[PDB]
């Protein structure tokens, strides 16, 4: 497919972009978190947050006095997701780069009012985290939902951006005699950190160790 | 210190704020990735983009045929560095939180329109990454450094906030039966690759091993 609009066509390094669907949602799926750009104060501020999909939309949450979830009614934002995966070191330095997953989500965000179904997100997001893990905490206070925002924004107007593989150097750069190769980058996750204040006789869930990002 | 000016005034959780010049290039210091927001085509976009420090000032790269670089002239924009160090599981949802470090740089961009400054520029981010390495390459062309943008910002109206160590629960849920603690997350090099084109006699240089973030 092209691109689902003409603010999401991607013009540089065009050969990179991808506006499919596989490819957006994998990409949105292999890690929690975002930066939301939305004009406040001035400023196209950008945001550090988690975000988990739904089907075709994604959600995050923050305070219900936040100023990120009154500045977005009225104006069209930007949620990045951007996932570093290599250092490309080429025979040049103009061909040095770098290996990536990221994509943009364009559009007008809206707020989650009827609090029932921002409870049902919420849950979504924290066992999509952990699986099971909702069911096992302090049962929630209806204070607590009721000073929660939640935004979504549709993930169709999506452009992507991928690079994979060896550096690509000028065809007639070969010749010289410079190391050329990739440093592969991830996230890890380390083995679960209890805290000293738990419960002796409170087991660790074994789901806890499904999360993962990356 | 207090915050630099109003619009850098860390409000919700205020406890986790830092102002001071040590913890902005400690964060600054540890990762190349940034996400920059400026206004483009009527959006508040998210760019990511590698990022070096030299003392007070921190520069990205780009062509010097694209919009950000003409778009940083004329605006205020919002330079964000992020890293992720953790998620904390609390015993209620709504005490769940991360573990992290995050830096936001506010003002205007200025241009590097001084060639040789540029240049000069371009191998202190390339040797900031991989000591010696710049000299090891091809050498590079006036082309090459005509068609690229160098941009530069100030530190200095800059607000962290940083979060670390165990979760922190309402007192009176201690009580309450479920494992807290956290997942510690942190970016992981893997060995380097090499291109298969290179040269069969041209080694690896031990440089290469010194790079590092997060
Ligand atoms: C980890 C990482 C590091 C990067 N480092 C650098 C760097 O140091 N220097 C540099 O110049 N660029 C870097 N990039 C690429 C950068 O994010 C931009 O894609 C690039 O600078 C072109 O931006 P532009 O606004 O000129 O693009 P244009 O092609 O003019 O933008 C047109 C449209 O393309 C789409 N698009 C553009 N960029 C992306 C993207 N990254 N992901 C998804 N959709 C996109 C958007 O819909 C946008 O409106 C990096 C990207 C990643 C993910
Ligand atoms: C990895 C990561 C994940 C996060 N996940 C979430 C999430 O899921 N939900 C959520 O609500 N928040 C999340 N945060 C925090 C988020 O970035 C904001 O700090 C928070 O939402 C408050 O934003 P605000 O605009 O309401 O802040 P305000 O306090 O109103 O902002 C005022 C000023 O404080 C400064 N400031 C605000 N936030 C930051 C920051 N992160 N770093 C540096 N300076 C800052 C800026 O100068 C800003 O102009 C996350 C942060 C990180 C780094
Ligand atoms: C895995 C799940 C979650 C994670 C990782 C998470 C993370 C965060 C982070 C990082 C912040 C910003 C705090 C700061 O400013 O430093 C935040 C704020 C907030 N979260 Fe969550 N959260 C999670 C789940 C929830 C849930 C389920 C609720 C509601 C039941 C909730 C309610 C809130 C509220 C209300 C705020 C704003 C706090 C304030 O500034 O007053 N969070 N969350
Ligand atoms: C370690 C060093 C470097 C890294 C990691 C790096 C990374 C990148 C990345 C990721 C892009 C975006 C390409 C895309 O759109 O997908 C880029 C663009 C660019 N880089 Fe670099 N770069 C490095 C060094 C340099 C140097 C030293 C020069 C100049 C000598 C240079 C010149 C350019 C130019 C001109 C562009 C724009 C390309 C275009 O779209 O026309 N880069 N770089």
């Amino acid at each position: 497919p092209e691109a689902p609009s003409d603010r999401t066509h991607v013009k540089r390094y065009h050969w990179l972009a991808r506006y499919d669907q596989e490819t957006v949602k994998a990409i949105l799926d292999a890690t929690p978190l975002a930066h939301v750009g939305c004009m406040m104060n001035g400023v196209p501020f950008v945001t550090p947050t988690f975000f988990w999909r739904e089907g075709d939309r994604v959600y995050w949450h923050g305070s219900s006095a936040g100023r990120l979830f009154k500045a977005l009614e009225h104006q069209d934002i930007c949620l990045t997701v951007s996932l570093l995966d290599g250092l490309v070191i080429a025979r040049s330095a103009y061909n040095f780069n770098c290996n990536f997953r990221s994509v943009m989500l364009l559009g007008r965000a809206e707020l989650i009012s009827d609090e029932a179904v921002k409870a049902e997100k919420l849950r979504n997001f924290v066992d999509g985290l952990i699986p099971g893990e909702w069911e096992r905490l302090r049962p929630v206070h209806a204070k607590e939902i009721e000073a929660t925002a939640v935004a979504s924004l549709s993930i169709a107007e999506a452009s992507c951006k991928v690079r994979t593989g060896p550096p690509l150097d000028d065809e007639e750069d070969y010749a010289f005699p410079s190391w050329a190769g990739v440093i592969p980058i991830r996230y890890q996750v380390l083995p679960p950190e209890p805290d000293p204040r738990n419960l002796p006789d409170v087991p660790m869930p074994e789901d806890i160790l499904k999360f993962r990002l990356g």
